[PDB]
């Protein structure tokens, strides 16, 4: 009565109450608090902090950088591989998720903010279908390189996978003499909302 | 003055006796009285396992498409894994038509979804490029296809955005030969309808 | 006698007002609410390509430029377009202060959702601020022309500091074609909008 309220905010003086207006499409309130419809999350490995992969059994190993940016309902993969061994023919690159949780078992990763900070929130946004009977591979053209110099042109199969109720992201690389050095990404969907 | 304080972001003035939300203009807005994003990230999608059925020109070779169309800025990035059961030979088209003044698949079904998992009650006009219908946006993009996860062709993937009677077309054209057109595809295009 | 609805909370033990925000998603910045996650784009403004010279030559290049900011990642989108054919390696270098990430190349502005210019720093584009270690890389591209398929090829990128300046180096490859071609990669940026 003795105050007003400036747009976003709103009064009533029906029943009273003082509210805040916002467009559904856009926000939303979740257990009562204010949350985005659809809020960007990157489950990423942390800055200068590659992950180390091993290829299949063998005593192969690479550095890997990984983005798994969450928007709407799909989640865009991409990974910066590089390997200091000239390879095999195919090598295998598997990432291991907890298939409840989404934390990566194969390596440390986090759930960062746009302020540099890590956010407390658990990253089940990375898990296709909350029901374990997931189907998506695919395959991505990539270029094999060294110190700047172009080595081959050439594919990367990737296939998403359930075993043992954990999430299985794993990469088939095909290189021949080069090491397995490159950038490649890919987009799937995460059936799992995100309350 | 007041009998009650504000936290904030909510502010009180005591000079006009009214209450307010500061907010960061470059990332939050008012729009007609509520709240809303500068950028809000919107998704034009096939529903979840609710592929697209698209026929090769007048032939009688078909495909099921996943399709995405991601909204950020005034960028839509989209995505297409596609998935025929024919052997094509040589080229093939495949397109894409939508509502030029509304932005809706005519094509297929398709559907705003929030990060929710739920179904926004959205037009989906932030899809359309070029308000009123004078767009030459194509383009090219490396593909590879496949079949049951075994490396078939490296190959191309042509893309192009028009207007034909208002409707808003896009129209790939994959380059196959002997294999069947299995791929995923993506690319970016740029949006003159703002969100506001 | 005035009550509060979600997401508004009164407290009656301090007697104050408050908004319920959940904190990975949305945050408080100098006392005013922000995401925590904004999506930021420092582009080409809509319809005003920049122009791009090929090193030393004549030879130029109409490039319109996205680079969008979700978390703390970069995608950086190029659709180069140039008349000339060109024959071998060609580079283009996109120039940016170091310090604020303004393009020193061409007019590029941060551009919001609604259309509208935002009145940001573009700090955001730029990775690590004290030079370091990552992204140079290849990516696949497609030279064409008229819609028509000319040379599957390959694009190299490469991120430097010179002179306390952030640049972005393409080096394409074509051998006859036109550069006429879109291509993308992601890098990071250290620089937290805050
Ligand atoms: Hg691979
Ligand atoms: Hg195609
Ligand atoms: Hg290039």
């Amino acid at each position: 009565a003795s105050f007003f309220t400036a747009a976003p905010l709103s009064y009533n003086t029906g029943n009273s109450t003082i509210s805040l207006d916002y467009r559904s499409p856009q926000l939303r309130v979740s257990g009562g608090a204010l949350a985005l419809t659809s809020p960007v999350f990157v489950y990423q490995t942390p800055f200068n902090t590659p992950m180390r992969l091993r290829n299949g059994t063998y005593n192969e190993y690479a550095d890997a950088h990984i983005q798994m940016v969450r928007f709407g309902t799909t989640v865009l993969f991409n990974i910066d591989v590089t390997g200091e061994t000239n390879a095999t023919g195919t090598q295998t690159w598997e990432l291991q998720f907890d298939g409840t949780l989404g934390s990566c078992l194969t390596g440390r990763m986090q759930v960062m903010g746009g302020t540099g900070e890590e956010l407390d929130v658990t990253p089940t946004f990375i898990l296709p279908t909350s029901d374990k009977s997931v189907y998506k591979q695919g395959f991505m053209p990539i270029v094999c390189s060294e110190n700047g110099e172009f080595k081959q042109s050439t594919y990367c199969s990737y296939a998403l996978t359930y075993r043992l109720g954990n999430f299985y992201i794993t990469l088939k690389s095909t290189t021949s003499g080069c090491k397995p050095i490159f950038q490649m990404s890919f987009m799937y969907e995460s059936q799992i909302g995100i309350v």
